[PDB]
């Protein structure tokens, strides 16, 4: 597909002139005007890279006329987002569509209850804590159900025992696979009646609190869920968020939250500030790290930041693209970037893994959630952010479309 659809050039303009214009971007193979009609025309470039170079620039003009050059479940999403009022309404609608329905959530709680009632007989006093995607209120349709069982060879034996229990005892669950061989040992399971799948971890415990923190963030400000959902969909769109060297959903969420912490008025407070507001009985530590923070966001002061969702999204793209990733450790606790060269963040907090992208976990401070991210992924993240930022400054992002044209979020959510 080296050919591009080009329309909008003035009446009585030569195809040789279009050829001459597109000649700047590279070799032009052919230019064919619409024969019986007029208006648009098709331009085939010599190189596919030249075609990508033409599509790369959103600003085209000839003879004083601006040119439109375009290459030439999900459909429900696009249609619904096209029906919205503006960018903000689009983001909120995206949240409403992707988020779990109440039936799904209560179904999840029911399944958790089943698992608990089965496990309690084998391990008296054991507690099954749902964590991650389900309880952090960033949940999406068909997301994993991750359970933590609260009670390295003995760990493997115990893991196999849990696998056996899931296999032969609790009714309805199939696809049981024990995985001791991973950084965090886990037992994969699938419950058939509820149509759910997930992982059971022996000790993930710290992560549980992380989830809670995330939830609190969503309760602290109303823009958090739209921003995080939208940026999740976007990162998954550009191939940024993911499994391998790609960013994890948790790391991305942490990045968005950090961005919200770094705004001129803060949208979210720093984790340290939350720890200060914890209070008696809410004090909790895990592996030496302080995990404490308020139960409800009601007794916490609101955000004086008046920035709308659109401006916050554009500011996210711009700021993330503008940051220095390799030389900075992004801190959620202090809500700011701590310089790597000088300040030696690796001295205190021993075991901290630095690199292309450094993002510090709000509780365990020796943990870089972005440590897995390679140079290519980081650079491509900043590049995509620069792109999206330049797009957010256009009229296509800011305003709606009269009929049928993709506007606002829709170009950002496409592959
Ligand atoms: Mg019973
Ligand atoms: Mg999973």
């Amino acid at each position: 597909l080296r050919s591009v659809f080009v329309s909008g050039f003035p009446r009585d303009v030569d195809s040789a002139q279009l050829s001459e214009y597109f000649l700047a971007f590279g070799p032009v193979a052919s230019v064919v005007m619409d024969k019986d009609k007029g208006v648009f025309a098709i331009v085939e470039m010599g190189d596919v890279g030249a075609r990508e170079a033409v599509l790369s620039q959103s600003q085209h003009s000839l003879g004083g006329h601006r040119l439109r050059v375009r290459p030439r479940d999900s459909h429900q999403l696009a249609k619904a987002l096209a029906e919205a009022a503006d960018v903000g309404a689009q983001m909120i609608k995206l949240v409403g569509l992707r988020e779990l329905s109440e039936a799904e959530r209560q179904l999840r709680s029911l399944v958790v209850a089943l698992m608990q009632e089965v496990f309690t007989e084998f391990f008296p006093g054991c507690v099954v804590h749902p964590f991650g995607s389900s309880i952090n209120s960033f949940d999406v349709h068909g997301c994993d159900l991750d359970l933590f069982l609260d009670l390295k060879a003995e760990g493997a034996a115990m893991l196999e025992l849990v696998g056996s229990i899931l296999r032969g005892c609790v009714p309805g669950v199939y696809r049981v696979q024990t995985v001791p061989s991973a950084r965090r040992p886990v037992v994969k399971f699938a419950h058939r009646p509820s149509g759910l799948h997930g992982d059971v971890s022996l000790s993930n415990r710290l992560a549980l609190h992380n989830s809670r923190f995330l939830s609190l963030a969503s309760e602290l400000d109303g823009r958090v869920r739209p921003l995080v959902y939208t940026l999740r969909a976007w990162a998954q769109g550009r191939g940024l968020s993911g499994s391998g060297p790609l960013l994890s959903n948790y790391a991305l969420t942490l990045l968005v939250i950090y961005f919200l912490q770094t705004r001129d008025p803060p949208v979210l407070p720093t984790v340290s500030q939350l720890t200060q507001k914890a209070g008696e009985g809410e004090q909790v530590e895990v592996d030496g790290w302080d995990c404490s923070f308020p139960r409800d966001a009601s007794r916490l002061e609101p955000s004086i930041n008046v920035e709308p969702l659109s401006s916050l999204l554009a500011q996210f793209f711009s700021a993330v693209s503008s940051w220095d990733l390799r030389g900075s450790l992004l801190s959620l606790r202090e809500g700011q970037a701590l310089p790597v060269a000088g300040g030696l963040p690796s001295n205190l907090w021993e075991g901290l893994r630095l690199g292309p992208l450094n993002l510090q976990d709000p509780f365990d401070l020796s943990h870089n959630v972005a440590a897995n991210v390679t140079s290519r992924v980081a650079g491509r993240l900043q590049n995509c952010c620069r792109a999206a930022a330049n797009y957010a400054r256009s009229l296509q992002y800011q305003r709606r479309s009269s009929r049928g044209r993709d506007w606002g979020l829709l170009p950002l959510l496409q592959p």
